[PDB]
């Protein structure tokens, strides 16, 4: 059902995460980890205080697809198991997923980010922030995954 997935996303701030290549993707599916700039990182930490649950957005540049969600379970933190990530940085970013599918961003062409002059969610610079509406309508158009169970996350919140 989308019950427990509405549960999560009450009230939830939400972020596009823009990744130049596939490999940071899988790497942060395989070890639920996010890592991001400086300048994203402030925000997000700011957000993970701020919210019930942070929620980032996941699309990699030249796909045309988003390739899932997660939702923030710590701020960033420095000093962990090293990630060798295939770079063009801050602390990190642990995250538990939500949705491993993709969704073809033609999908997704009825919704516009408000906080992005109304351009299609599609559309933003890595770490912009999606409206409230926008991002939980976004979430929701996801194929269900099957795979995951929310009660854990539900418990962290």
């Amino acid at each position: 059902g989308t019950s427990k997935l509405k549960y999560v996303l009450q009230d939830a701030r939400f972020f596009l995460i823009k990744s130049n290549n596939h490999e940071n993707v899988s790497l942060a599916k395989a070890k639920g980890v996010w890592s991001t700039l400086p300048v994203n990182e402030k925000k997000l930490n700011l957000a993970f205080r701020s919210a019930r649950s942070v929620i980032l957005i996941f699309s990699v540049r030249e796909s045309g697809k988003f390739q899932g969600f997660a939702r923030l379970s710590s701020e960033s933190h420095h000093g962990g198991s090293p990630i060798h990530w295939v770079l063009p940085l801050g602390g990190v970013f642990k995250i538990d997923w939500i949705c491993r599918r993709e969704l073809p961003f033609t999908k997704s062409a009825h919704l516009t980010n408000p906080w992005n002059e109304h351009k299609p969610v599609k559309i933003g610079r890595d770490g912009q922030e999606i409206e409230l509406e926008c991002g939980t309508q976004l979430c929701l158009l996801f194929p269900p995954d099957e795979s995951i169970d929310l009660y854990q996350v539900i418990h962290k919140m």
